[PDB]
């Protein structure tokens, strides 16, 4: 089936991507029939990315999990883009929902989240991040 080429990252998967020009951005892992493209090449991944909702062909070994997170969060495009940090927002709902966390503006929302995230997705770690 798709994306069995043993590489890491299969559909539905949370993953920081590297663009060229670009920090690190928070994508979601999708087939190839969500883009309206074409087959990604073996050893890539259609990845759409939170935020602005557009489809990249990017290599597995320019993925990495969201899990991993204060590792490739970057602060410095964090406080300088707004689009970053709306693409964080939608990235880390997603997580949230995901791992059956619950919190109590924009940024006032953001906070815990971040917090959550920076400090390793408690209590379910990585693996409540997961799909399904
Ligand atoms: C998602 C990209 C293409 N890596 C950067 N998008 C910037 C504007 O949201």
């Amino acid at each position: 089936s798709e994306y069995q080429d043993g590489k890491e990252f299969g559909i539905g998967d949370l993953v920081w991507g590297k663009i060229k020009g670009f920090s690190w951005w928070p994508a979601m892992v999708v087939s190839w029939k969500a883009t309206s493209k074409r087959q990604a090449m073996s050893g890539m991944r259609w990845v759409q990315w939170f935020g602005d909702g557009k489809f990249s062909e990017v290599s597995a070994d320019k993925l990495v999990a969201l899990g991993l997170f204060s590792q490739h969060f970057n602060l410095a495009t964090f406080n300088k883009l707004v689009s970053y940090r709306k693409a964080m927002y939608h990235a880390l709902e997603k997580a949230r929902v995901r791992a059956g966390k619950t919190f109590p503006s924009l940024e006032d929302q953001l906070k815990p989240m971040l917090e959550w995230a920076h400090g390793g997705f408690k209590p379910t770690g990585i693996e409540g991040l997961k799909p399904n």
